């Protein structure tokens, strides 16, 4: 749990994405001013957080649970003469620091650690502003049923993961309206994500060898992108935008 997340302080994102994605994210919810107050929660080292501040306006603070990536977060705000209103401060995704109504969007792209769709969408709610936003992606199925392969592995990484439908039933029953959805694109994950941890890759077995988790972590993580490869049409990453009613 420790070493990973070190692994991770290399890439510049710890999940899928991309810039457009994120920009497309935005595109569903209304302008704000800079008096806006946002959040990125489970930002990590901040890769979104930059791409949101660039199609927004307002106050940024990123939350993440493990300090060293703030510790980047902050140090990348700053190379990007941004960190006056772009800040990133630890704490933990059941236990934010916020008061209610105080919000008027909440972003978060399924970025360190979780807490269940469902969860999240009802507990966030009370800090998110009347007719404020969440955007979140997140991991879903595409049809009612998968080979068992992608099947087991998810049901035992995220059992919580779903089809489309209940995700936007979950959040209506959270008190939000169903603004919008849309798949990302298949170049989330390869360009954004499996790509970055190419250059690493090669330094990194010089650098661990010898090291037996270190190897089975590799092998885990090689693991991830065959497995994208082969069922990609049955499962990815999901943005969900829905405004608090």
């Amino acid at each position: 749990f420790s070493f990973i997340c070190n692994y991770f302080k290399l890439l510049k994102r710890q999940g899928p994405g991309s810039p457009e994605a994120t920009r497309k994210a935005v595109s569903f919810i209304n302008e704000l001013t800079d008096d806006a107050k946002i959040a990125d929660i489970g930002c990590g080292t901040g890769g979104q957080t930059l791409f949101l501040a660039d199609y927004v306006k307002g106050q940024i603070t990123g939350i993440d649970l493990f300090p060293d990536f703030i510790e980047i977060f902050n140090e990348n705000a700053v190379k990007a003469n941004c960190a006056d209103r772009v800040k990133g401060i630890t704490g933990s995704m059941d236990n934010l620091p916020f008061q209610n109504e105080e919000l008027d969007l909440i972003w978060s792209e399924g970025a360190i650690y979780n807490i269940g769709f469902e969860r999240g969408m009802n507990e966030w709610s009370k800090y998110l502003k009347k007719g404020g936003f969440i955007a979140v992606s997140e991991a879903s199925w595409f049809t009612s049923e998968r080979p068992a392969e992608i099947e087991d592995f998810w049901m035992d990484a995220y059992p919580e993961i779903s089809v489309i439908p209940t995700c936007i039933d979950k959040m209506e029953r959270a008190g939000y309206t169903p603004t919008a959805h849309f798949i990302l694109p298949e170049n989330c994950w390869t360009e954004h994500y499996f790509a970055p941890q190419d250059e690493v890759r090669e330094t990194f077995m010089k650098e661990h060898a010898g090291n037996k988790t270190a190897m089975d972590f590799m092998k885990g993580q090689q693991y991830e992108r065959s497995l994208y490869s082969k069922y990609k049409d049955y499962y990815g990453y999901v943005f969900y935008i829905g405004q608090k009613r």
